[PDB]
């Protein structure tokens, strides 16, 4: 366990520009320079290779919590797939090996996107969840802040 938490988010080219802001940059930068925790990012810290899958397996082992950003692109993109998709991610998510942390930006107004985030859901079976109103959650020091840093280890 070398990373406190695992970040887990989607980023699609050019629909919130508050949403997006929030998930790639003050999200991460809050946690660590603010808090002090430490994140271990795939679009920062690794870079894709032949072994990429294997890599982000072994950085999730390492990652003492699992956050999940849910934004509109990362509904789009099932961002949470990868979870999904390697054995060793699924188990650990099913039989509580590691704790997840689900952060709900937006509705799941969508019918069909929101029965898929329910069964990863009942997937997990150590599920944390926290809402994002929006620029009131992103001030320092407010119940969003207190809630996560709560749910975050140490």
């Amino acid at each position: 366990k070398e990373y406190d938490a695992y970040l887990s988010y989607t980023k699609v080219d050019q629909d919130n520009p508050e949403e997006e802001q929030f998930a790639l940059e003050v999200l991460p930068d809050v946690l660590e320079k603010h808090y002090g925790y430490k994140l271990f990012i795939p679009e920062r810290d690794l870079i894709p290779s032949g072994t990429y899958m294997e890599d982000l397996t072994r950085y999730v082992e390492q990652s003492r919590r699992l956050i999940i950003v849910l934004t509109p692109d990362y509904i789009l993109r099932r961002g949470w797939s990868i979870f999904e998709l390697e054995s060793r991610l699924h188990n650990m998510l099913v039989s509580g090996e590691i704790k997840v942390i689900l952060i709900e930006c937006t509705e799941l107004k969508g019918k069909v996107n929101c029965q898929e985030v329910e069964s990863l859901k009942r997937s997990i079976k150590l599920l944390s969840l926290i809402k994002w109103k929006g620029s009131k959650s992103s001030k320092l020091n407010s119940k969003f802040w207190k809630h996560l840093v709560y749910e975050m280890p140490i």
